């Protein structure tokens, strides 16, 4: 039956806007979704979305044949540097589709066992890090697990070396990034984006973009100069050909495809490993099974593309961290006609819908009661149509997922193999939101194992 949508307090002509006046949106929005139910509208001056969190209408958003990929607001600003990229270009923009056919071979699982030993490279540092601490220190866990992602999606796809764990102040390119996505959320929060009253934080955005282009400069400088023949993305960029039209990338978007990799290659995974290994310090149980799996498999001094396979269990703990805390955190739609959702909800051409993960994520219906236990033993098994998708949907999910999971399958096999963790703070989860979500000020202590490697 059709019914009135739910929808939170407004604000006379700013709407839903004030609600949203917060450094953690994404946690506010978790909170009016408890309170008003499966869907509500969210207006702000200029524009309107409707947060979905339930299994029964999410499976219906996901369905490809009624919805497309959305640029969210959030999206469309992010697009001031990231363009036409894959991210932040619609489905029908030509060089979507043409990026997408050019570079999907390198994301395969099989692709996979190209980037394992520059993985392992990346690991490796992180591992003697932890085991060079004198007995006095600790580890600032999203810090360390953010030079080991940013480190990682530099050398496996541009043969660059940000050498993240040289440098205890972080790198300038991810000062500038950070600071960009921090503008975006900022400006988020702005009734009149385009105030000129807003026109000093436009410079300094527009300076981080330039640093931003800067070090793409460096990289395809360090390419032409290092004249090494490599299979890697931006070797694949300068030369693919997409078999759909036979044309390569123009310059400029291989510079957006840049910057989305280095971007989306660093801020998701980062955010996976801390929450994962948050989870295992608060759950010693979980902790000590994953540990034995680590050391059963792990049996050589480095490990291989085929043992990290073997990880099964560790697998099952990366998925249970993504199912409570998935770190891109939405993903948004628009309806491709005037149709009806969930038999309630009309909805015309265009329309927006928001999907609200980690809300589908503890969707009772589909997972059980338990949602907000740790157990990753809930993917031991068969679970429902789209009740998962910490990885978006469809033609429009991420190209990055086999990449992820088997880093962090493989970085958190080592960590487990190579020491014990003390939570000697008992840190109080607290989450960071930078449009991504990570925990901030995760701190532990490791006690190594004395294993070699
Ligand atoms: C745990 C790690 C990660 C998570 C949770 C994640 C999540 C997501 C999600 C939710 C989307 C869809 C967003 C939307 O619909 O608007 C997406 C798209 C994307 N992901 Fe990831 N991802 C991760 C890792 C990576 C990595 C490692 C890369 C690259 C190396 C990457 C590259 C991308 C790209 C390029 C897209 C756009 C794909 C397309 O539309 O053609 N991701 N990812």
């Amino acid at each position: 039956t059709i019914k009135e949508m739910p929808q939170p307090k407004t604000f006379g002509e700013l709407k839903n806007l004030p609600l949203l006046n917060t450094d953690k949106p994404v946690q506010a929005l978790m909170k009016i979704a408890d309170e008003l139910g499966e869907i509500f509208k969210f207006e702000a001056p200029g524009r309107v979305t409707r947060y979905l969190s339930s299994q029964r209408l999410i499976k219906e958003a996901c369905d490809e044949s009624r919805f497309d990929k959305n640029l969210s607001q959030a999206l469309k600003f992010v697009r001031d540097f990231l363009g036409d990229g894959l991210a932040t270009s619609w489905t029908h923009e030509k060089n979507w589709k043409k990026a997408h056919n050019i570079l999907l071979p390198s994301f395969s699982q099989q692709a996979m066992k190209g980037y394992h030993a520059m993985m392992v490279d990346i690991a490796v540092q992180l591992v003697q890090k932890w085991e060079r601490l004198n007995a006095d220190e600790h580890i600032e866990v999203s810090e360390d697990m953010t030079r080991l992602t940013l480190d990682t999606i530099g050398l496996c796809g541009f043969n660059y070396r940000f050498n993240s764990f040289y440098r205890d102040q972080p790198h300038p390119f991810i000062i500038s990034m950070v600071r960009a996505l921090d503008e975006v959320m900022n400006k988020l929060q702005r009734a009149n984006p385009d105030d000129p009253a807003y026109d000093e934080n436009k410079r300094q955005f527009q300076e981080d973009i330039k640093v931003m282009n800067d070090l793409v400069d460096k990289i395809i400088a360090d390419r032409k100069a290092r004249g090494e023949q490599s299979d890697d993305l931006l070797t694949q960029m300068l030369n693919g050909k997409d078999p759909e039209t036979g044309e390569p990338l123009d310059d400029g978007n291989i510079r957006y495809q840049i910057i989305t990799f280095l971007l989306a290659g660093h801020e998701g995974t980062s955010g996976l490993l801390s929450f994962a290994l948050y989870f295992l310090v608060k759950n010693p149980h979980v902790l000590q099974k994953v540990a034995e799996e680590a050391a059963r498999v792990l049996v050589d001094p480095v490990p291989s593309y085929k043992q990290v396979k073997q990880l099964k269990y560790v697998g099952m703990v990366l998925n249970e961290a993504l199912r409570l805390w998935p770190t891109v955190p939405a993903f948004s739609l628009y309806a491709k006609e005037d149709t009806v959702l969930g038999g309630e909800y009309p909805l015309e051409k265009g329309d927006e819908v928001m999907v609200l993960i980690p809300q589908l994520h503890r969707d009772k219906t589909v997972w059980g009661d338990d949602v907000e236990e740790f157990r990753p033993e809930r993917f031991e098994n068969a679970i429902p149509q789209h009740a998962f998708k910490p990885f978006g949907n469809g033609q429009r999910a991420s190209i990055g997922q086999q990449f992820a999971l088997h880093e962090a399958t493989l970085v958190l096999g080592m960590m487990l193999k190579h020491f014990d963790f003390e939570d000697h703070t008992n840190y109080e989860l607290d989450i960071k939101e930078t449009l991504s979500l990570k925990p901030k000020g995760f701190v532990v202590k490791a006690k190594s194992k004395k294993i070699p490697l």
